[PDB]
């Protein structure tokens, strides 16, 4: 079992993204969002009302007390944000970095009715998800998924733990666009190098950190 990622302080955040964050339809976010070095106008679809600091905003779509950040907010909320980017980008470098990758057997795949323990995985293509995937092993296991290429979930499939499992100690490390798609369901800590997108009814408990956009449509991001 390798040793966690830090997420230092990009943890504050269920959604941290470089580039913009997008909503549709009825999101639900039960934490805070970022945007930086992108400025407000890169939430779309939020209707937020800053607070009167002008340091944070709110939104139906970031349940209570759940608050929204961008970088041309008040002091100290850009520093906040510029700290929290580093620690994301330090955490993607970490996952990309370790040693020990296992393959998985069908050749970016996700076969059948696969079972992984704790362990580090890695593929130089894309992964993709179609039936789901179960996740075995304790409360302190960890799981480094090392992916150079996508990420796809299939609609309505799903992300299983067992025997203890948490999502805090799961990162996956991915280098192109993620793909969570309709009705799917996650855990852990995506570190997007580009695009993490959720469609209707997609739920992930864990967290988004995203180093360009994230787009949610009637997505749930719930804290654990």
């Amino acid at each position: 079992s390798p040793a966690p990622v830090d997420l230092g302080r990009a943890g504050d955040f269920v959604i941290l993204a470089k580039s913009g964050i997008s909503t549709s339809g009825a999101t639900h976010v039960t934490g805070d969002i970022g945007v930086s070095p992108i400025d407000r106008t890169g939430l779309t679809g939020f209707s937020e009302t800053m607070d009167p600091s002008n340091t944070f905003s709110t939104s139906t779509y970031v349940v209570a007390p759940g608050k929204l950040y961008a970088a041309d907010y008040a002091d100290p909320t850009p520093a906040k944000l510029t700290t929290a980017v580093s620690a994301m980008e330090a955490a993607y470098t970490d996952a990309g970095g370790r040693t020990g990758g296992l393959s998985v057997p069908g050749a970016g795949t996700i076969l059948p009715a696969t079972t992984l323990p704790a362990g580090v995985y890695t593929w130089s293509t894309g992964v993709t998800i179609p039936t789901g995937v179960t996740l075995e092993g304790g409360p302190d296991d960890v799981w480094i998924f090392q992916i150079a290429g996508t990420l796809d979930i299939a609609t309505d499939m799903q992300v299983l733990l067992k025997g203890g499992a948490q999502a805090k100690n799961i990162f996956w490390q991915v280098g192109d666009v993620v793909t969570l798609h309709a009705g799917s369901h996650f855990e852990g800590n995506i570190l997007g190098f580009s695009t993490i997108a959720m469609q209707t009814g997609a739920s992930i408990n864990g967290k988004l950190l995203s180093q360009k956009e994230v787009t949610l449509l009637g997505s749930d991001i719930l804290t654990p």
